[PDB]
């Protein structure tokens, strides 16, 4: 199906509240933000796309990719706030690749319960 907008960070604030007070990892294609939520019943994903990558079509494509990737592995995950910085590397790729990349991203900062 499509990620939920329970599932999803939406408000400018609480993006900012990750960024300024959350721990963070980067790779070759994705830099990814946690933020601890205590409030949190449950996960949240925001995107954040380089306008390095100039094709609106292809932004919302590796946009779709990157939610398709945690709608796929939420059960998995710990509720928590996500960013996913996307960079001009993340342009190309396939949803096997982007969730593979992601994948990497999220044993790193372990983020897999249980």
């Amino acid at each position: 199906a499509h990620l939920k907008k329970r599932n999803r960070l939406k408000k400018n604030e609480d993006f900012q509240k990750v960024f300024k007070h959350g721990t963070s990892v980067a790779n070759r294609q994705f830099v990814l933000y946690t933020l601890d939520q205590a409030e949190n019943d449950e996960l949240r994903v925001g995107l954040s796309v380089s306008k390095k990558i100039g094709n609106a079509v292809m932004r919302n494509r590796i946009k779709r990719l990157i939610r398709q990737a945690f709608l796929e592995e939420k059960e998995r995950l710990k509720e928590k706030d996500y960013i996913i910085i996307a960079r001009k590397a993340a342009s190309q790729l396939t949803y096997e690749e982007t969730k593979k990349s992601l994948q990497h991203l999220w044993r790193k900062s372990s983020l897999y319960k249980k």
